[PDB]
C-alpha cells in the first residue's frame, strides 16, 4: 500500500504555493489529497516549502513528540505553512474549512533508512 512516507507527501506538502492560495484553499485540498472520504479530518496543515528543504528537518533540532516518542524535530527556521480548521457549518459529506496562513517553526517525526518525514507533530 502508500508508503508512510508517501503518506506525508499526500497529507502535509504542497510545494506549488507559496501561501494560502485564497479563501477556499482548504475547501479544495482538504477534498483533492483524499482527507474527507471516511469523515471530515477537524485539522490539518500543508507546508510551502521544498521537500528537500522539509526532509533536511530530520537533522535538525531533537524535541519530545506530543505522544512521549523522541524521534521528534524542530525546523531553526520558520517554514510558510497554511493551517486548516472544520469549521461550524461543516457537516459530512459536505466539509467545510477555514484557512489561516503563518509562518512558523515546524515540528516533524522522522522514522526509517532513508531517515525521513512520516508524521506532521506541531507548529510554534
Amino acid at each position: 500500500k502508500e508508503t508512510a512516507a508517501a503518506k506525508f507527501e499526500r497529507q502535509h506538502m504542497d510545494s506549488s504555493t507559496s501561501a494560502a492560495s485564497s479563501s477556499n484553499y482548504c475547501n479544495q485540498m482538504m477534498k483533492s489529497r483524499n482527507l474527507t472520504k471516511d469523515r471530515c479530518k477537524p485539522v490539518n496543515t500543508f507546508v510551502h516549502e521544498s521537500l528537500a528543504d522539509v526532509q533536511a528537518v530530520c537533522s535538525q533540532k531533537n524535541v519530545a513528540c506530543k505522544n512521549g516518542q523522541t524521534n521528534c524535530y524542530q525546523s531553526y527556521s520558520t517554514m510558510s505553512i497554511t493551517d486548516c480548521r472544520e469549521t461550524g457549518s461543516s457537516k459530512y459529506p459536505n466539509c467545510a474549512y477555514k484557512t489561516t496562513q503563518a509562518n512558523k517553526h515546524i515540528i516533524v517525526a522522522c522514522e526509517g533508512n532513508p531517515y525521513v518525514p512520516v508524521h506532521f507533530d506541531a507548529s510554534v
